[PDB]
């Protein structure tokens, strides 16, 4: 029996290696396999990865006439001491178990141990949509020991920034992913003390041109279309009135359609500001002709060429819209 | 073996400490990690948190030449007595178990015990949407012992209002969160007796300006647009009629779009009252011109300037709308 | 050890108390905590409740110098006999287990037993939507023994109609709940025999005024709007035609919007009958003017005041609509 | 102990009864409790039912002074041999376990056994939507032994067609259910040999009148409405043009609304053919007036009653539409 | 006892057969039962299948007077050595367990073993939607050993390309499936070494004609409809203006409806290019008449047949649209 080469029953494996003395160092490496999904309303993301641990335990040393190591599956884990890592700020997680538990332990003749397992985790990520669709988001995944403070267990990245590897084909449907890197920081709990925490960081961006074409283009086109009435004969009332009211209806249907396709976030975003300013411009173009028609009727009744209001509007409306665009795009980049 | 320092087999751990005498006090602290989601149709919310217990048991005392404590994981829980807390009015819950069970027990030389675990819970919260979107909601999470009355177990907050801590970055996508605090109250069950119950309370609010811009603004603009026809020449029938009917169509499409984007709650809310009053105003503006056209035709036929009805409507319609707004906003704040 | 006061190993607890003789009576009480959700497309509902059992077993009697009882958690259940209740016509269910299993057993010195547990269940409820939105639904939850016929186990409500309690704040978002009560009935299985079955009954109703305002009001308003054309000068063709076609478009958009907001049930309901009759009325109002215009043109061509058709339509259309409303509301209440 | 009346430890229950000789017959009965849901996009359905097995085993015979049988729950199953049935072509399934496992075994003095359990299963059902909404679908549920060929285990329906019972109130929201019956057939696996397979068959149909009223009626009405322009004076251009373009807009909104409410199946169905032919008819009615207006203008310019094209169109359009309807309804029933 | 014919307690089954020498070959066969679902937003698919393993182990040989084999269920798996296969790049998986675990082991007298189980798996599949709806996708499922390198375990397809079988009725609702085949490739891990990997490959295609009819047809029809205005008398302003603005509204509603029915992928696809070019064509047709009306008014005022712009537009617009179509369909096939 291979489990008799390790004196399992001759040691108390409820205590850590080196108990009573200096803390035992534990090194960590991570390989990220995929990014599975992201939820903008609930503000979280899901990832699948391999987690690997390295440490030494003299109680597991065994004699050998060669330098070959022994390999075990998950059934040995319950018989020896292993580190208790957990994911901070997570919502749910599990360890894969088909066709059996995806775990393993490799033991060297001198007592060095490698511990490897495959896991899927869902983690929280606070997002800010004020600048949508030109926003940028930063997310992180955090790893910590549940029960051992830094006086008993010292947790660190085994090879610095070389400890993190990512799959060549990692992708998300609606985002671009960039800038993976690692950091570390100490955390304090008033109940028990100081703990080491490890971080994996990355950044997300959107495809700007899709949103420009889908949203900003039609609204600008409809605003430009409302200016055509300034060049039409003021005596053609049955042509001037329906044009304005139909332009208002078209802009309203565009805004409703755009609202139906964005994530349901109930606060003001940049694209909403652009759309409602455009709507106001279209509304004012109808008030202009109402004033022109009333004044012309008054003059004809009193008495019994282009009106000045049309002449000024032909210049004033586009200049104001251009100024609004300059200010908007200088503010929102 | 560390489990032989505690005389596990020398005591009956199916009975409570102090059995037969006064009740044993148990103190509680809570740390809230995140708020995960909220469901308005099903009226519930989900939270993740750390739960900690404090009590003393002389049967667990052990000799020591120093003042160091001993730490165990979840496997020891089945061998000793622990308190049986549960969440009142919950729908589902679970204890996190990656990479192992997130539990631990720390025992002092004199028998003081700390018991800590990490849990996620979904709890019910009755909501009232009568004043939407200006409504305010209050929710709570409740903790109680399943099997021990106040004569056997005395449950209390360990440090009063200092027993509750919340994460600095706790947030929800569509709500603002404020005013966390704790309370206690006694509950009675006719089957078994009186029990102590603990409460965690907080309040939720919406972003008002988003809803004002998205709903109240377009409806007011369309009502103001329907008043333009009162200043148009009454002889221009092919201009007056299509304008009114198209305004009615536009208002209908706005209301349908607004209904499609709110939570599916099937009873009358304040925003519905505002929208349908505006729709009635638009309808009456079409009836007005129908009457004017009929009377003018009658006069011309009998026989073979501005009509009085237009002159009065130009004043009467805006004043009535202003009065309705004053009453509405004095009632609904 | 408290489990040695009961002679656990001295009895066969695979057989029922009173084996070989008359059936053992088992009394039941229920406390309903909440109604969690309802699904109209799948026709089911979800409930959380406390289930309590009462019976006597002389094998569990123990000596005592007082009248104190002994209390145990769920670990003792596997060592003694307990009744095997299950929920008939259910789709899924589970027993709550945080922070431990929500079970308990209390034993009196003379052998009386109380058995209590907390459970969540989803149950089927056939619904009929023919009279929507004026429909009424009745639902029930059913409890039965899996393996014991009425000759071996007699199941009954412990205190008649006083055995059922409901929470003061029980509510559903889109329904009103009324008339909780209990019944019993015998059921027959050809495979094994006769069994006792217990029932919990209640009734659901909708908020009528919300549906009246959202659906019936706009359709009636549009039908009334289509009658305006009967009072407009027949010589104003460019005013009469667009009005009718735009009214048809508006009614179509209303019907599409209403269809989008009801539960996806694919058979004919009362509100559909009302909407499509209104649509037919609007269609006929356009055919009327087509006939008038053709006849006037014919007369003028042959040759080279109000037409009779308008005069009759002004009376005939509203009277027919009123008659339809009287018949409809006498049929559907 | 009742388990000592059966000599459990005196037999090897890893082998089948009658090992080494002729196959053991196993009879099956089924009672269907409900149909829980159906998914048209994923093509599957869910059912809850009772499964019962009958066979004889002389190793379980016990002495008795009467003819009473002994009843056990699910804990005995692991100690004896039972048949290993599984559901072919299923996606997921489970056995109900509240308040305990819904299993039982009854043993007669001579060794006859009844084995009963309650289960929920989701099974695949390939569907064809070419004739929607006039399509008919056939589904089945299949039962087979996992590890025993027909040489070792003979599986059959215990009472032929009387072995299947269904609940009196079984229903689905959007379908009608008819024609339950059973069949059997032999299946071949190249890896291990021949196996017996049992089938449960049924048929589904839709409510035709709901779909006729919701889809076919409005499209026919709009096609008939487009024919009104053929009777309007050709000199009234501002009446003829807007009518045609608005009819096109109305038909487009109807088609979009209809597409939004059907199951998302991306290939051509019969109702799509009807709708797009109607759209083509409406388009041609606008081209007709364009030609008429151009020819009239040409004649007046050259020079400086009803046109023949209108006279022919008044006859030709309805006859072609009637012919299309005759062919369509002769093809699709 | 059949488990005593195999000397279970006489061997260490924590080590592989042939330990210390050449690697043990393991052959694999696969039978695919169904394709359950596909998710375009999350980019994954789900499959159900049978997995079979073949290898030899002399430690399991048993004496026999015949050539009959012995069959066991899943309970024996924990007592012997079996291969540890897992699915690479998967998100979730499970082994079916109704009415018991769907596993089995067959052992020949000379020690040959067959190991069979039924499993469901969800796997990732990166997709590219640039050419939608004319895109083609390729997916794969991958199988690998968790803990044994190629020096200890040699994994291969048992019968080459004959090792893969698929069900005759495999189908997906929205895709066509073709070209199943197998491959193999070696993979390298810096942590442990080289491993053998097996692949199952297949291809997916859409139904082109459904998308052509639903999207490309209406847009082309509306572009052709906008050209009618070039043949209408330029003096009929109240006919020319509303026609153009209503055509713009119709095209906008078509585009919104089409966007609502495609998978929510936020980057530019081929069908979007076609739709927005068509929208631009419709917009330019309105600018053309604005210019014509202004020039005619200027000429009449100065002074106090067909205009040249209409004559050129009647030719220029269709030729440009035809050229765009030729380029588009030569690029996108
Ligand atoms: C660096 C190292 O561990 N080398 C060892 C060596 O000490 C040992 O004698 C040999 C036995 O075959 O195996 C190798
Ligand atoms: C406050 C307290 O517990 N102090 C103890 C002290 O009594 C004990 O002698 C010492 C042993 O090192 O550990 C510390
Ligand atoms: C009604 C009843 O059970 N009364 C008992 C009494 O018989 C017993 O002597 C006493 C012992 O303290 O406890 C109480
Ligand atoms: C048909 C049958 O099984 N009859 C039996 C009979 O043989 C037996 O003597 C009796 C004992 O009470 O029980 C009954
Ligand atoms: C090819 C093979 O395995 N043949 C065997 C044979 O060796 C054996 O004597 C016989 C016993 O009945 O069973 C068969
Ligand atoms: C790894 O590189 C990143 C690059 O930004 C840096 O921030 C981080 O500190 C580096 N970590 C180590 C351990 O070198
Ligand atoms: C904590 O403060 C809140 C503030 O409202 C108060 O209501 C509550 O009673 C306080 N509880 C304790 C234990 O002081
Ligand atoms: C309880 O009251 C209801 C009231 O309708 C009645 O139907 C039922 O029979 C009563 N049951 C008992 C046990 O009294
Ligand atoms: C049961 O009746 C159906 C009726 O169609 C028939 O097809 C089937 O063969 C019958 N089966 C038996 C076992 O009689
Ligand atoms: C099986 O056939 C496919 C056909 O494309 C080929 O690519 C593959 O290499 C073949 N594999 C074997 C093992 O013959
Ligand atoms: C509330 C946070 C600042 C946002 C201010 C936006 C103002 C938008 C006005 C648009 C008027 C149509
Ligand atoms: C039913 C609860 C009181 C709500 C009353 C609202 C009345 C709205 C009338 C709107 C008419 C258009
Ligand atoms: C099919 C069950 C009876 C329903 C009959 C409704 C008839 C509705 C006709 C509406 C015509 C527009
Ligand atoms: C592709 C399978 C045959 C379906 C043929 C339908 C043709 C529809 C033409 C409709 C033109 C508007
Ligand atoms: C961004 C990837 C290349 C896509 C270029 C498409 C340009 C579309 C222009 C449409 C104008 C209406
Ligand atoms: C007995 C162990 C208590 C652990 P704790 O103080 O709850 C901190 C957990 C996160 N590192
Ligand atoms: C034997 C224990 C019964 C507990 P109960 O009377 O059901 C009250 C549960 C909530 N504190
Ligand atoms: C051996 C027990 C069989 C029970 P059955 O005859 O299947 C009836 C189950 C519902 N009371
Ligand atoms: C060792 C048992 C193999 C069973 P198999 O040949 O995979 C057929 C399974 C369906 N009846
Ligand atoms: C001790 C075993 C480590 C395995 P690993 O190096 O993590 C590679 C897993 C995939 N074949
Ligand atoms: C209309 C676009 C002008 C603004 C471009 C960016 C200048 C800051
Ligand atoms: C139109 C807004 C007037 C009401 C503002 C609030 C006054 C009570
Ligand atoms: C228009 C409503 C009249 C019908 C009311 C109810 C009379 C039966
Ligand atoms: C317009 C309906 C005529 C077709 C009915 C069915 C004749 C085959
Ligand atoms: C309008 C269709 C012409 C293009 C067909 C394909 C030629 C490359
Ligand atoms: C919004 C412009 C109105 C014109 C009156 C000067
Ligand atoms: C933009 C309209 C200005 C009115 C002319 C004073
Ligand atoms: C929120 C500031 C935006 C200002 C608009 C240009
Ligand atoms: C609603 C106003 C009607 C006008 C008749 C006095
Ligand atoms: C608001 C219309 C009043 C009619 C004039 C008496
Ligand atoms: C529907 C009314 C038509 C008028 C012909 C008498
Ligand atoms: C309702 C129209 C009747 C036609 C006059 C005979
Ligand atoms: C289904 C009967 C309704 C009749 C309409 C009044
Ligand atoms: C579609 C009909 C066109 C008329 C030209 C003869
Ligand atoms: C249907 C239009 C036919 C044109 C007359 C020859
Ligand atoms: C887009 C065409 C405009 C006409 C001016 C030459
Ligand atoms: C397409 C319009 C061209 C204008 C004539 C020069
Ligand atoms: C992305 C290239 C498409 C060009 C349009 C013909
Ligand atoms: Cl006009
Ligand atoms: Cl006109």
């Amino acid at each position: 029996k291979s489990e008799q080469l390790l004196r399992i029953d001759d040691h108390d494996f409820s205590m850590r290696p080196g108990f009573g003395g200096p803390a035992i160092p534990v090194g960590v490496d991570v390989q990220v396999e995929s990014l599975d999904s992201i939820s903008e309303v609930d503000m979280d993301f899901t990832m699948t990865l391999y987690l690997r641990h390295y440490w030494k335990d003299e109680r597991l040393s065994f004699p050998s006439t060669n330098n070959l190591s022994m390999t075990f599956d998950g059934r040995l884990v319950k018989k020896i001491w292993v580190p208790d890592m957990f994911f901070v700020h997570s919502k749910r997680s599990f360890i894969h178990d088909t066709t059996t538990d995806n775990v393993m332990l490799r033991v060297q003749p001198d007592g060095k141990v490698l511990y490897s397992l495959r896991v899927t985790v869902t983690a929280m990520c606070n997002m800010d949509f004020s600048r949508f669709p030109l926003d940028t988001q930063t997310c992180s995944l955090e790893i910590e020991s549940y029960a051992y403070t830094e006086d008993d267990l010292m947790l660190y990245w085994k090879k610095g920034n070389d400890s993190l590897k990512t799959d060549e084909r990692i992708s998300l449907s609606q985002f671009l992913i960039q800038e993976f890197h690692t950091t570390t920081k100490l955390a304090f709990y008033s109940s028990t003390g100081w703990y080491n925490r490890l971080y994996i960081n990355f950044t997300l961006r959107r495809h700007i041109f899709f949103f420009l074409l889908q949203t900003y283009f039609p609204a600008t086109l409809m605003v430009m279309l409302s200016w055509v009435s300034f060049w039409i004969d003021r005596r053609a009332v049955p042509a001037r009135v329906p044009l304005g009211i139909t332009t208002v209806l078209t802009m309203s249907t565009i805004i409703t359609g755009v609202n139906a396709s964005m994530p349901r976030v109930s606060y003001i975003k940049a694209v909403d500001i652009y759309l409602w300013v455009s709507f106001v411009f279209v509304f004012l173009s109808v008030l202009e002709y109402a004033a022109v028609n009333y004044l012309t009727t008054v003059q004809e009744r009193k008495e019994q060429d282009t009106h000045a209001i049309d002449k000024y509007s032909r210049i004033i409306f586009p200049a104001a819209y251009i100024l609004f665009n300059l200010i908007y795009w200088s503010i929102f980049s």
